[PDB]
Order: C-alpha cells, then structure tokens, then sequence
C-alpha cells in the first residue's frame, strides 16, 4: 500500500506539485511525470482551509539536504502509463 498512499496525496485536490521534465518533454508534451514521493516516502504536502494544496517546503528542504553530496531517489508517477518508476539526481 506504499504506491496507493503516494497516490493518494497527489490527487487530494487542486495544488502546486512537483513534475520531472526529461529534455524533450518542454518540445513534446507527451509524458506527464509527477514526483510522488523522495526517498520511498510521499512528497510531504500542506492543504490550506480552501481545499489547496502545496509542498511542504521546509519538510522538502530537509530531506535534499540530507542527500547534499549523493544520490537522491525519486518516485515518479507516468500519469498516461500508470506506471511507477525511480529517478535519481545528484544532490549538491
Ligand atoms: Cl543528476
């Protein structure tokens, strides 16, 4: 039930969220890649008294700084395929 949680935060209602953009994606919109989680954990996100949305900056802050000089893991959502998959970035 780790995918459903992560999922279940992505679509809570309407927000800020967080995509991973290949080269070609900004020339050919044909992949939609959100990030659902860091670190097998779902990105954290605070919903105001409207029903919006957005990161928890400070929370996210963290957990980069954590990876400061390694590799960080990045759960990505493919919204047309319905698959899941890992990214990794370098953190500086
Ligand atoms: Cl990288």
């Amino acid at each position: 039930d780790d995918d459903d949680k992560m999922l279940e935060v992505l679509f809570q209602g309407p927000g800020l969220r967080i995509v991973w953009v290949d080269e070609m994606q900004f020339q050919l919109q044909s992949f939609f890649d959100y990030i659902v989680g860091f670190n097998d954990d779902p990105v954290p996100v605070v919903s105001n008294q409207h029903g919006f949305s957005y990161p928890d900056y400070r929370r996210i802050t963290s957990i980069f700084n954590e990876h400061c000089g390694r590799t960080l893991k990045v759960n990505i959502w493919s919204a047309k395929g319905g698959t899941f998959r890992d990214e990794y970035i370098s953190i500086i």
